[PDB]
């Protein structure tokens, strides 16, 4: 697929059988999701963005399809305005900018 | 050209004579710059995102040059920790996202 950026970059995603929407963030290092239900043990992080720093937990090997792309990677849950994608999982996908 | 996601996507812009580095943020509605004096009058205005909400001076149709394509367009001036090319002007040089 090619997005232009006319309009948010959202996208359905799917994790935990679940489907949400989630924005494709070039900015973003890591995946931050919105509070919710994630498997297994989590360790703490602190992550900055625009307004400063918040506390989110990290889960690791998490699967989560974007687009009918299956990755698997790190997942940050935390006070986000909305699901973000980050280059880790961008990576997967094989997601590049063009211009 | 074609950008990866293995590492940031700084890319080298000119605006005021000034050469600066930013970050190419498909994540970002606007184009926030880290603090400078802009020609103009400017307009005060509440951003936010990850960690709260900043204060910044907006300035109308400015040219920015990133990597040799021009573009103008409004430009948030404040206290961001990285220079920041939102869609407001990813769009004018035809900047897209593939995968
Ligand atoms: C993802 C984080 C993990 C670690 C960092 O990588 C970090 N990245 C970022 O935060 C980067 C900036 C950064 C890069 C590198 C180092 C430090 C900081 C910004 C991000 O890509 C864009 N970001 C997405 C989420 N956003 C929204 O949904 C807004 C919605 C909304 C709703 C109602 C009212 N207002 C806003 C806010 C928006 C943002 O910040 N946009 C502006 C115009 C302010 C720049």
């Amino acid at each position: 697929p090619q997005i232009t950026l006319w309009q948010r970059p959202l996208v359905t995603i799917k994790i935990g059988g679940q489907l949400k929407e989630a924005l494709l963030d070039t900015g973003a290092d890591d995946t931050v999701l919105e509070e919710m239900s994630l498997p297994g043990r989590w360790k703490p992080k602190m992550i900055g963005g625009i307004g400063g720093f918040i506390k989110v937990r990290q889960y690791d090997q998490i699967l989560i399809e974007i687009c009918g792309h299956k990755a698997i990677g790190t997942v940050l849950v935390g006070p986000t305005p909305v699901n973000i994608i980050g280059r880790n999982l961008l990576t997967q996908i094989g997601c590049t900018l063009n211009f």
